[PDB]
């Protein structure tokens, strides 16, 4: 049997279900959510780290003749010397002055930790999100894990369930981001085409597969004093360095709707995001018929005290004549107030005590039993006054009733108001139409 | 030295592209597109491969006591039945009548070929797309690689390039594709939960590591015949193999513009669609100056036979007063008539042979050289009688010219049927002024 229903996407919030298909005992569904999950979808662009500037030892041949040549690799800088006349602990060596030459070459290289200390860029898609769902009612309690998509199955027992599609997506992540040992950020790094020397992405290299590693990091030489030998460079700093040591507004704390952010898969965990439809199918063989437990007659209510807002205040009592004893269950149909407690046993004497939680100060909800409904208002009197750490177990709405029993005379005093009003027009038309003749 | 280009997406056809910077030698590039390739996004919903129904030997045994027991493997047909008289080889075993067991169980499990004989579900969304581009100039020539994104380089020698976005995504896959053996299909599939007992994919596992093989095949039991042992079981034949059978209409045969698919990466290649965006930027030495070879003076130019439309017809002749013979660059500002030369050679008489071709009968392509331009024209009247197998080498805009030479009656008969009426309300109007008086 088909029933569509709708549930707050939010986590550790008790959800009720009742079924009204007659010619069977009506009943309940406890609805659970725990722990949901949003998996985005990466590209990985690209993927950069630290480098190491790689310089061999010096040359230096004693006849003054030119040696000019390149190799493909990147980043090399042929730049040759002369006129050097260079020094050594054994005073100097060879006797050619101002007849000699030297050839200093260098490049770049990834770091040794590569594998290890290396941060990667991922582009953002549309996401898909899973779920895991705890279901229980009459003689049932268990768990299950669904994808909440579009469209899905469970197979939770002899019953099942369907999820429909997601009202939103507020997915924290947007266009291109980047990661980096457990935590991520909404930086938009420059694009694999060009580099800037020294902010980010010095090197712009693919995965580790190590061929055509891109690099600005833009080398510079000079001609070597006339101390000794030295290898004279001038080099940027590693940007991915300075990237370390600013850092800073990890994105785990920027969390619109407090989604905390695990890494590992890259996906998102406990926030509440819209609400999410369910279609559930029920077999007829799973609960008794209407033949057990009838137990209404007439029905009546008696109302103690609210001290409500918290987790539950609204404390109420319910007698009626009864019947044999045996299982029934109990819901309120407004969505204002909602009872903590599933379908609960009865004794003979009639009296049964239940809870319930609501802000508005004149709840008007509505109890209805297995097969009896009655209204049942409350003077819900009692403002709390904390600042509490656990959840709500109501809706945010909050608004006193139209009929009520405090906010009576104002709208009785706005209708006499008007009622004078319309009163002396009536008169005023009567009268003009005698006049008229 | 940016700036910016339009290549239409058309495979196999060279492009020109003019640039016309002053203080130096304008100058052209070849363009060539090579094999581009549309790639899309998976996401592995689940596969789908035959089953083999397992049914171990029956159990025997003469006492009467049923043992009914269940187990976790899936579809079970927990069953025991009665009364049976078995008969083998030897007649019969045992004794015993009306009070005897016989326990027949059966389930299913994945095909033995489930590693390779498997098909494959998969989910598309926004598809990135690589061109191969190769790229040429005075004196260089070579292919390039580039991911023609919304912005990446080439940097293919001096000169740096820029592929620009796509305009629009008119990719041939959406949404639900299912991949199997090198083709292909756009045929939805049920989701993952539950599905149909027979038609496709009733056997719904998620990937090859064989966990919780959901099946819906509907095994069914009946008592065995009186005769000898039995183990009578129906079922319904594989969807696998049944789809495999009808299969029919492959997607490599229903492709929107002729692009053929290779599945390794599974990938769409070798068709037209939209255009290309590119930008540029190129070194000062990459080119001569205005001072080498300026020898333009006069220009007009002259056709001989311009059969058109198949691949080049057009043969036109252009003689202009030399200075010292050397290189120099030729192309047309227009589009209705296209070129083939590149740069070419000029010797000092000064007579030089041009080759493009058309569509209109009446071009008024404007062709330039490296100095100079004049306007040419032609009576391309005459076609061709043939169906080429070859490719299209201009563009399809085919539009008489507005000066033309065959159309220009119609204009003028046009205009002298429009004068006759303007000079009787030129009549009209004198008239009315003496008139008005
Ligand atoms: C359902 O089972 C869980 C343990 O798996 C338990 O904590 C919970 O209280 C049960 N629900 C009810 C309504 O008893
Ligand atoms: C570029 O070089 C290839 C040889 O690999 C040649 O076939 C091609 O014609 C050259 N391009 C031009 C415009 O001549």
């Amino acid at each position: 049997y088909e029933h569509t229903a709708t549930i707050p996407n939010v986590v550790g919030f008790p959800y009720k279900a009742h079924i009204e298909r007659n010619g069977f005992s009506p009943m309940t569904l406890q609805l659970e959510v725990l722990g949901t999950s949003l998996e985005p979808t990466l590209n990985l662009e690209y993927i950069t780290c630290e480098y190491k500037t790689v310089v061999p030892s010096p040359y230096i041949k004693c006849c003054g003749t030119s040696e000019c040549r390149s190799m493909e690799r990147p980043d090399y800088q042929c730049q040759v010397y002369t006129g050097v006349y260079p020094f050594m602990w054994g005073g100097a060596y060879c006797f050619c002055d101002t007849e000699n030459t030297q050839l200093s070459e260098a490049y770049v290289d990834r770091s040794d930790v590569c594998k290890h200390d290396h941060a990667a860029a991922y582009k953002a898609h549309t996401a898909a999100m899973k779920a895991t769902i705890r279901i229980s009612y009459g003689n049932l309690n268990q768990t299950t894990t669904a994808f909440v998509n579009g469209e899905h199955t469970v197979t939770v027992g002899g019953s099942r369930f369907t999820f429909g599609p997601i009202s939103t997506a507020w997915t924290p992540f947007d266009n291109k981001i980047v990661v980096y040992k457990n935590d991520v950020y909404n930086l938009d790094f420059p694009p694999y085409g060009s580099g800037q020397p020294g902010r980010f992405g010095d090197i712009q290299s693919r995965t580790v597969e190590s061929k055509d590693l891109y690099a600005n990091t833009a080398l510079k030489l000079s001609r070597p004093s006339s101390g000794t030998v030295h290898v004279p460079y001038t080099q940027t700093p590693s940007g991915f360095k300075y990237w370390i040591k600013e850092r800073g507004t990890s994105l785990n704390d920027k969390a619109p709707f407090g989604c905390v952010i695990k890494t590992n898969p890259v996906r998102a965990e406990n926030c509440a995001v819209g609400n999410i439809p369910v279609s559930m199918d029920i077999p007829d063989s799973a609960f008794t018929r209407v033949i057990d437990a009838p137990a209404v007659t007439n029905l009546e209510c008696q109302v103690a005290v609210c001290t409500h807002s918290s987790d539950f205040g609204g404390i109420a009592t319910l007698t009626f004549k009864t019947d044999k004893p045996g299982k029934c269950a109990v819901h309120s149909h407004s969505n204002v107030a909602t009872i903590q407690e599933a379908a609960v046993d009865i004794k003979t004497d009639g009296k049964i005590t239940l809870h319930f939680s609501t802000a508005s100060a004149s709840p008007a909800f509505k109890v209805s039993v297995c097969s009896a409904k009655t209204t049942c208002m409350a003077a819900c009197e009692p403002p709390k006054d904390h600042i509490v750490p656990y959840g709500a177990s109501h809706n945010n709405q909050v608004f006193p009733d139209m009929s009520g029993t405090a906010m009576t005379w104002v709208q009785r005093v706005a209708g006499g108001f008007g009622g004078l009003t319309l009163a002396a027009v009536a008169v005023l038309i009567l009268v003009t139409c005698v006049t008229m003749r």
